């Protein structure tokens, strides 16, 4: 199937989205720091990525620069802010779209179906 | 690099044509859907920001036809703000969506992805 993995220490969001894109069909990893991310992109083949960026050890904007060092699959960034400077950055470092909280799972669905058709 | 914008009201129109022929782009213009979509295929521009209030149309017909024979990012304008309006133009074909008021250093680093991802 389509694997998607979710960075995210937030337990009631990761679950959240874990039950929303299950539901569709996907396969789901989790990983609740940006370092064991970080580990779970390069072990399990993610056709996509959506990132938390409030992490406890670090800003996700740091796991977009080490990612994009060695691979360009797709990510859609989350966050509480919904300040333009931190849009700006995320994208600009390599994400492929960001949501700010709150946001309704339906346009996370259309989003998560733009980067994974374009990847195609 | 080209960029196509595809929008009625002169106002809005003007000032993105100032703002990305300052960071260096071609621009073109169209009105109406219909010449839009002529504008498209004739001057092969890099991207789209289609305006979805035009007199001759929903831009949603303008993806679908564009999408039959064109694979350029585009990036809609509107000031359209529901959920469900996002998730009609991005499921039509539409690469993202940017409600009304936008922030111009937002819809311009939402161009850059456009641009590095379809030059991969
Ligand atoms: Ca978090
Ligand atoms: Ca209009």
């Amino acid at each position: 199937m389509t694997n998607v993995l979710i960075v995210e220490d937030e337990q009631a969001i990761r679950r959240f989205l874990r039950t929303a894109l299950e539901g569709d069909g996907m396969r789901v990893f989790e990983a609740e720091t940006l370092q064991r991310g970080l580990l779970e992109a390069a072990t399990r083949k993610p056709d996509l990525i959506i990132l938390d960026l409030g992490l406890p050890d670090g800003d996700g904007i740091e796991f977009i620069r080490d990612l994009r060092q060695w691979s360009a699959v797709p990510v859609i960034v989350l966050s509480a802010r919904s300040e333009e400077s931190d849009k700006i950055a995320a994208l600009d470092a390599g994400a492929d779209d960001y949501l700010s909280k709150p946001f309704g799972i339906g346009e996370l669905q259309a989003r998560l179906r733009v980067a994974l058709r374009r990847h195609s």
